[PDB]
């Protein structure tokens, strides 16, 4: 039977699913770790004990426990990102879409979801792997990992809540794929991990971390990179936030044992309810529990690892969207609203930059403001809104990714860079948000090929070339079929725009602004 | 006799001079102070003792002792600025051009020459007052004042070399004009002082200084303002440079008396020969002996005076040229040459900015470099040259003038701002220097009306409107004849370009760069 696969952990029974008037097989909710519940909450994941009998893999698993977005009740724009399954701490499962008939040894792609390390689900309709699997003949895998305090509460030195366990969940799933994907027809020697935002930062983290390198062949990072300012914290900041979380739950704070014990008795929603109270600053685009530079998963600082070539050398494909910051301003900066054009006054612009660069002294704040203000037209509301949008996107996504790419390329074996700037014709979000953070995902997963979703024919064509660029890169380490996407090089720094117009090649993606964020501002904050 | 004028200091006999196929009267070399020689060197000027008999005023006076430019021996571009008379410490004279027949009580314009406070002459062909006097029917006066150490050696507290004596020379000439111009047909109640570069900074200094305010009605400042970074020094820096000058001449340095006595015995050229050795930094656009913030001529800091409205309230007309910095780079920055296009490498650009902002720490230097570098094309030689040209002009002339104008306008009675950007068709300087510092003077003095000088007909027309704008402003406090040059206002900040094309009105002259130089950079250097 095509739907029965025998793995090293036990037999699994899949289900047949329709896709673009055909069918492929799906193995949903395969467990890859023991349930991290009870006294195992905050601990490193344990591998799933083999089971006898047949694991029913016909339906999606629970999603991990997480904050749920209620900003726009019922609005599809925001709810398409919320958990669409019941939540549970028992959430460590993976899903596999396999072409029919079963491949013998084909290219594998493993998706790692984003969500700021505090949210995310592998079961979202925009992450349905059937279109990509089917269209490109690849075995598509989506894993899951603990988020929020459950995945990243860090009390360095403690073995009970060491931190990074969410990253270790991802690693365990990659280990399982390495060990078992052959039985699904996948080639374990040709696995590409790919992910967006925190998922893209996670991808870069596995490229860096010695303990993860051997489990995959190449990588794709969308709108995220490991060195992003919101993607990690020191063990000291992690410790301080863990303690502050305990202080919010009236925990005994005398010892780590006392703290962890108290946190383990709290129901999931008690932790989620106060999670946001531990941030050190009034900020935007910052999340409470994220990866920690612990000296283990990350042997040293991320910058010294990037500088020294201490990372996996292979090919990478990565890029960003045009208006990465609009989401974060809508949700937390004064003057931005879902239903207005959100023209920003000069005072809101300034309160916007303070929120955007929480770690900056006043000189630094002045440097940012001057860098993004058109002084011939400082009261232009559209300009202030857009300027703020760029500050958020440049600081949080684009410039960190550009710093990663330039450092990586010195030691890597091949880099392909894109700038995604097509705004979907059917976007329900307002016009002022532009080509929003996360809205290239639907094209990567091929939603434009399903007529009912209402995209345009040219949008379907774009989705098809992105899928084929992604799958061909996974297969060969080059997105081009043997009009060309050129390699990004240290010298030339070439990249392509990704949209419905004839490909166009450019160079030095946002250099001007990124020399500011990657070279001048940090030098400025360190001297003052 | 039209050429004989009886003044309070004695009778003076002028000479008749031809001008544009007509004639006017000229009284050249009228003394207004006792010769500041011997033990009077470095001292405040003393008024000229009246003489009996007739002072022969038919020929130009000596020019003050000064450094002489020998960079391009025989080149007219540079020698047109050098003394064209024998030099002498006995140089305190003024020249007057009077319409014929003699006016009864007409508008007076008094020119104050520039030259970085270390050079300058009232007798230069480009300063010939006959064209303006004749064409606009004004009594035109050019004064002289001590420059270099002779005019600005400052040992605060000493009454022998108090500093600012060169400014006091200018004041004495303004006093003489106040007291005697009526006899030449000039109206002492309608005198406009006007000057370029250091002469324009001097004009602003008389507007500020309580002791000078009452001696004139209005003012015109060309490419210079009182708050320029090269126009003044603290009494401490003045003292240190005075002492260092003495140290260069092997002077006894035990007391001010010892120092001054030694400096007074040195021949003029001995002081001029080591003058440049006292600068505190390796720099460009910085001069050794300049005005000192002494608590007397300037009661307090220039900024607090500007901020508090502690200055003469009247109308002012002022502006800058497009490429103010080219001269200074040609003369002292690596990579610039008179006979090449001077395309600048990235390394020379950087050594250029260090020379341009001598007082800056490394963070400050980085801020300047980032502000003026196009990171999409950082090796563009033309761009590097031009970028450097703007850094020098913006920092030294334009932004300080824009700061002065915005502060002045809050309390003044009328401001008219221009941006002069026509490059003379007959310029002998290379093309890369653009609309060079000082080359609007020839249009203000009407050289384009003399056919042999080879300007174009449209250039003659431009000179005529500038002369009439300047003279009408002097007469009325408004350059317009009752297409309009609008008033500059705090709100609108309007200005006009001055060239051969139809007038065009703009706003916020170099705002972007000037917020950098007037607000951000100083805040940055003060915190670091
Ligand atoms: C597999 O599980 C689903 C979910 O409840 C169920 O509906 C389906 O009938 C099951 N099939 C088998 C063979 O157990
Ligand atoms: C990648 O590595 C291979 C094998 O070592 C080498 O031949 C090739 O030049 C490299 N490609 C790039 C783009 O560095
Ligand atoms: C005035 O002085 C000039 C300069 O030497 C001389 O040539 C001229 O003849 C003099 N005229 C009188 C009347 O002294
Ligand atoms: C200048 O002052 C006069 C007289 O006090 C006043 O009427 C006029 O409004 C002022 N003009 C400007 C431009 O301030």
């Amino acid at each position: 039977s095509e739907l029965l696969v025998n793995t090293k952990s036990g037999k699994v029974m899949g289900t047949r699913v329709p896709v673009l008037s055909s069918h492929i097989s799906a193995f949903l909710g395969i467990p890859f770790a023991e349930p991290p519940v009870g006294n195992m909450r905050f601990r490193r994941p344990e591998p799933k004990k083999p089971w006898s009998g047949v694991w029913n893999a016909s339906t999606y698993p629970n999603n991990c426990q997480q904050y749920v977005d209620e900003q726009f009740p019922g609005f599809s724009g925001s709810e398409m990102w919320n958990p669409n399954r019941e939540m549970s701490e028992d959430c460590l499962y993976l899903n596999i879409w396999v072409p029919s008939p079963r491949p013998k040894s084909t290219t594998v792609m493993v998706w790692i979801y984003g969500g700021g390390f505090y949210s995310g689900s592998s079961t979202l309709d925009v992450y349905n792997g059937k279109y990509l699997a089917y269209t490109e003949e690849v075995v598509l895998v989506s894993l899951s990992y603990r988020v929020g305090a459950f995945g990243f509460l860090a009390l360095h030195g403690s073995q009970e809540a060491p931190g990074n366990v969410g990253l270790l969940d991802q690693r365990m799933a990659l280990q399982w794929v390495h060990d078992n994907i052959q039985f699904f027809g996948g080639d374990p020697k040709t696995v590409t991990i790919f992910g967006e935002s925190a998922g893209g930062a996670s991808v870069g983290m596995h490229i860096l971390s010695p303990g993860s390198r051997d489990l995959f062949r190449r990588a794709i990072l969308q709108s995220g990179s490991p060195n992003c300012p919101w993607a990690s914290v020191s063990v000291a900041e992690g410790r301080r936030r863990a303690v502050e979380l305990g202080r919010n739950l009236n925990c005994n704070l005398n010892s780590d044992e006392e703290l962890i014990h108290c946190l383990r008795e709290k129901k999931p929603q008690e932790l989620i309810d106060v999670e946001w109270n531990v941030l050190p600053f009034d900020s935007i685009f910052r999340f409470s529990f994220v990866p920690v530079i612990d000296g283990e998963f990350f042997p040293t600082s991320l910058e010294s690892m990037l500088n020294s070539g201490n990372f996996k050398k292979t090919q990478i494909l990565l890029g960003v969207n045009k208006d990465e910051g609009s989401f974060f301003l809508l949700y937390g900066a004064p003057g931005f609203s879902k239903d207005s054009e959100s023209k920003i006054s000069r005072e809101d612009f300034m309160s916007g930059v303070k929120l955007s660069v929480p770690h900056a002294n006043d000189l630094g704040l002045d440097a940012v403001t001057l860098q993004y203000t058109d002084w011939m037209d400082d009261n232009n509301g559209i300009k202030n809104r857009d300027g703020l949008d760029d500050i958020v996107g440049d600081h949080n996504v684009i410039c960190p990714l550009m710093h990663f790419v330039n450092k990586y390329t010195k030691f890597g074996n091949g880099t392909y860079l894109y700038f995604f700037n097509h705004r979907a014709s059917n976007l329900v979000w307002p016009e002022w948000m532009g080509v929003i953070h996360g809205y290239e995902i639907e094209f990567v997963f091929g939603l434009p090929l399903v007529k009912e979703l209402n995209y345009t024919a040219e949008e379907e064509a774009l989705s098809r070339r992105i899928m084929h660029y992604w799958a061909t890169f996974a297969k060969t380490g080059n997105p081009n079929e043997p009009s060309k996407w050129p390699l990004f090089t240290t010298k030339e720094q070439k990249f392509i725009d990704l949209n419905t117009e004839p490909m166009k090649v450019h160079q030095r993606l946002r250099v001007q602004m990124c020399v500011f964020w990657n070279q001048f501002l940090p030098k400025l904050l360190n001297a003052t």
